[PDB]
């Protein structure tokens, strides 16, 4: 039996379970409506994402979901992270209730707003479109959320655009920052979408399994490269073995088109071979804040 925590407990009948959002082994995510989540009124419905376990789920899968919930409790609230909203822990399956981000992950969000398909792409007529000031703003918000997490002593370890979520009002929220330990990462495994996670990893994290905030800043570099190529895939066609060798030689990704030199030097700085020489999230937040204000939105 799980102990109740009246800070977070929502009665079960206050939650109407809706359509799935996400799969699978790592815990199913469904859309729901919570009645009367907040103090008052109890008469208002909030759309939430609810995390749960699947059918043939183990005790270890249960243990991880709890740990991720408790971790969110300790970390506290920020505008640029997926916040914990509630939990149903008693008399049934465990539900962890978290903020809903209705535009999905940043990679998807970036890809969907790419300019229309030409003869040589071809009918990708998006309904929506991001200026240069919008793109630097995405980076500012992710850096803000990361700075907040680092100040709470949290190391993400898998920062990437797939783990940044986008709300209906276009606010970036970092997801998956409370996920459990896991000495057992296999470099060969892919994402659903076909990409290798080793490609956001700092060399020291990759080779010596040293995970720090500095290593997260390495991942934010690649995230910056993802925002500025509008969801471009890092090192496409490069297998893990060849990636090892590009890292060893000090290879660094090319500068995206429609990226200022200043922003590309930011990427490069984040990718400094020496971890102590990278900027901090605090420095990146100051820098981006300045650049945003100077970045024209007219294009
Ligand atoms: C056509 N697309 C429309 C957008 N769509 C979509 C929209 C929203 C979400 N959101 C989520 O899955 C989500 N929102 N908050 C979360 C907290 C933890 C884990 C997941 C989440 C996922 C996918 C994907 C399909």
């Amino acid at each position: 039996e799980l102990p109740e925590d009246p800070r977070w407990e929502l009665p079960r009948d206050r939650l109407v379970l809706g359509k799935p959002l996400g799969e699978g082994a790592f815990g199913q995510v469904v859309l729901a409506e919570a009645i009367g989540l907040d103090k008052d009124k109890p008469n208002r419905v909030t759309k939430v994402a609810v995390k749960m376990l699947k059918s043939d789920a183990t005790e270890k899968d249960l243990s991880d979901l709890i740990s991720e919930m408790e971790m969110m409790k300790m970390i506290g609230k920020h505008k640029n992270i997926i916040n914990l909203l509630g939990a149903c822990t008693q008399d049934g399956p465990l539900y962890v209730i978290v903020e809903y981000a209705s535009k999905g992950n940043l990679r998807e969000y970036l890809q969907a707003r790419r300019p229309p398909g030409l003869e040589y792409s071809p009918s990708h007529n998006p309904e929506e479109q991001l200026s240069s000031k919008d793109l630097v703003s995405c980076a500012y918000q992710v850096a803000r959320g990361m700075e907040y997490l680092a100040s709470k002593k949290c190391i993400h370890r898998d920062l990437a655009a797939r783990n940044v979520l986008v709300t209906e009002d276009n606010v970036m929220k970092i997801a998956d920052f409370g996920l459990a330990r896991d000495h057992h990462i296999d470099y060969y495994k892919k994402t659903t979408n076909g990409r290798l996670p080793v490609k956001w990893m700092a060399p020291e994290a990759l080779f010596d399994r040293i995970y720090t905030h500095q290593s997260d800043v390495w991942s934010f570099g690649v995230l910056l490269w993802e925002i500025f190529t509008l969801g471009g895939s890092p090192y496409p066609g490069v297998p893990v073995e060849e990636l090892f060798k590009l890292l060893k030689e000090g290879h660094r990704m090319d500068k995206p088109s429609n990226c200022t030199n200043e922003l590309y030097m930011m990427m490069r700085d984040c990718w400094h071979a020496v971890p102590s020489q990278r900027p901090t999230f605090k420095q990146l937040v100051e820098d981006l804040d300045r650049i945003v204000a100077l970045t024209s939105n007219q294009e």
